[PDB]
């Protein structure tokens, strides 16, 4: 209150596809949340532990520094999402 989850005008969406579950996910996130928070939000929907999440964008591994702001992620759409792969095993 306001709180970053209710801060609609500063929120954005990142489109993710989990290959392990074969499920699409919309990651609504504050523009100023970090990659660390992004992974937490992905975990909430996929149960893939943050440090087990490998990200792929346009067929290449995507490496994001922990502090990278959501607003500075690559642009995604439902047709061009960030794929998530698990390092587990």
């Amino acid at each position: 209150p306001l709180g970053s989850t209710s801060d609609i005008l500063h929120r954005m969406v990142i489109h993710v596809f989990s290959l392990q579950q074969m499920t699409a996910h919309k990651i609504y996130i504050h523009s100023y949340n970090t990659a660390t928070i992004f992974h937490e939000l992905v975990y909430k929907q996929t149960k893939i532990i943050s440090s087990n999440q490998e990200l792929i964008y346009e067929g290449r591994r995507l490496v994001l520094e922990p502090g990278r702001l959501a607003q500075h992620f690559p642009k995604t759409t439902e047709e061009n999402p960030i794929f998530v792969v698990s390092l587990e095993r």
